[PDB]
């Protein structure tokens, strides 16, 4: 869909690091992969989630931001399991 | 929060070939080419050096399983997200 994990760590970045250009330094993108994918989540839910200016999010991109954190280290809990059952496979 | 092997997409793709029992239903259910799903399985088995499937009926090795079980937990969550996301957005009067 729109909400992808890759859209949270997005936000995440842009939250930690401050800005598109400094979020896309640390994920090794182009600044425009990053606001495309924030344009098409935007589009989807229908609603802005940060303002530009360091960034300040709003209530509905600051849920998405704190509650896609928790999912977010669910996934890496999940991938982190998954690899140690492999290697005693 | 940088494992990025790992999609919802992909589980959503393991959820269909569990509940359906083939790629070639999951594919039919996902509106997609049933070597589009080998494709993102494989992807996923490469980058996680992981194997999701019994190489000797579609069966589900015991990492997949772990993967398909805990993924829907993901899935869930990621799905209440988008609806309590969705639903702050309508008390809020948000723009279209
Ligand atoms: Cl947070």
């Amino acid at each position: 869909r729109a909400l992808t994990l890759e859209a949270l760590r997005v936000m995440d970045a842009i939250d930690r690091r401050g800005s598109f250009a400094a979020a896309a330094d640390e994920l090794g993108r182009v600044p425009s992969a990053l606001s495309y994918t924030m344009q098409k989540l935007e589009e989807e839910l229908d609603v802005v989630l940060f303002d530009r200016s360091r960034t300040k999010f709003t209530n509905v991109g600051r849920m998405l931001l704190e509650r896609g954190r928790v999912l977010l280290e669910a996934a890496d809990k999940l991938t982190t399991d998954a690899e140690a059952l492999a290697r005693l496979e």
